[PDB]
DNA sequence: CATAATAACAATATCTTGATATTGTTATTATG
């Protein structure tokens, strides 16, 4: 329980914003900075509650998801400045109704998605383009292609992936590689944090490994390698968004616009269509090749958004 | 006038059962 501390990263993002050529003012980070500053020397729990009530009063008219994210930022700032043993962490949090409502909305959306699958008609063309991206010299393209072939998150692919050959007896497997650098684990006890596990690929392993070798040994590749989430989000996110938008404009399902993370979803689908053993469940296989938490089958529910045209045909044939 | 750069604004999917870490989209800035 310290009374002193400073959220270093936030203030750094503030001072790196004063001499910007253009762009929004870091008003939220200012809010947080003044918050942490006002927290210095505070031992009056009531006044802490008043401060947080002020901060909450500020977020009004903003989306619930947005408010939740902001609260996450605040809590991480408090943890950075004062530590995990600070009473404010039990004050600076959203009311339970907000989280319960968010969960309800999430479950509702997932249910609706399972009730109305999107037929990925031109998925072979998408996998083909994504295969062609592996032979490009542009690190961005190679990254997109690696997302497509390995089903790793953009953050994983560009920043912290560790692809290595997977043994197949004495030789080397053709349709599987080893992966290390799982994200969003939060260093869970039963997660793939720092765990090298085997994943299937949608092309021959040699091509993937070679393309990734050309990725890491590039300039932009070593700029990306080891980045934080915010660095990458500010560096590549919009460019990646536009590039992905253009790459799969007229082959992507008409219902939705082509987003990068979709390449993961799709991946799983076809990864289940061409590699899945008969003694496992689709949920189990998804949770296996995606590197989900131990004994978790509920996260896999979020990836079942598409359906392959062949399966659609084999289900239409029911007459 | 005007289009590029930036962080607000927002939603998703993961570990966990109340939140965090990601991915995704838009309003606002300086500036020239």
């Amino acid at each position: 329980y310290p009374k002193t501390g400073v959220a270093t990263s936030i203030v750094e993002k503030i001072e790196r914003a004063e001499f910007n050529t253009a762009g929004r003012k870091p008003t939220v980070l200012l809010r947080i900075a003044d918050f942490i500053a006002a927290m210095n020397g505070m031992d009056a729990k009531q006044d802490m509650q008043a401060l947080w009530d002020a901060e909450i009063a500020i977020m009004n008219g903003r989306a619930q998801t947005t408010i939740i994210s902001y609260i996450t930022k605040y809590r991480n700032a408090i943890r950075e400045a004062f530590g995990d043993d600070h009473p404010m962490l039990k004050i600076a949090t959203g009311d339970a109704a907000m989280y319960d409502e968010a969960r309800r909305v999430k479950m509702e959306k997932i249910a609706n998605k399972h009730g109305a699958l999107i037929t990925f008609e031109n998925y072979r063309q998408v996998l083909k383009i994504c295969e062609d991206c592996l032979k490009s010299s542009d690190p961005l393209m190679i990254g997109i292609g690696l997302i497509g072939m390995t089903g790793r998150a953009p953050y994983e692919v560009f920043t912290q992936a560790e692809f290595s050959p997977a043994p197949y007896g004495k030789g080397v497997s053709k349709w599987s590689i080893l992966f290390n650098g799982q994200a969003k684990t939060k260093q869970g006890e039963g997660t793939k944090f720092g765990i090298t596990y085997e994943i299937p690929v949608l092309t021959r392993s040699e091509t993937v490994l070679a393309a990734y070798k050309r990725l890491r040994e590039s300039g932009q590749g070593k700029l990306w390698h080891g980045m934080s989430i915010d660095d990458f989000s500010s560096e590549t996110r919009l460019l990646l968004r536009d590039t992905v938008f253009n790459l799969f404009e007229d082959v992507w399902p008409k219902e939705e616009l082509p987003k990068p993370y979709g390449l993961r979803h799709l991946y799983a689908e076809v990864a289940y269509h061409n590699f899945a053993p008969p003694h496992v469940t689709k949920n189990s296989y998804f949770a296996a090749i995606l590197g989900h938490n131990n004994n978790d089958l509920e996260t896999s529910l979020s990836y079942m958004t598409y359906t392959l045209p062949e399966d659609r045909d084999n289900a239409l044939a029911r007459l």
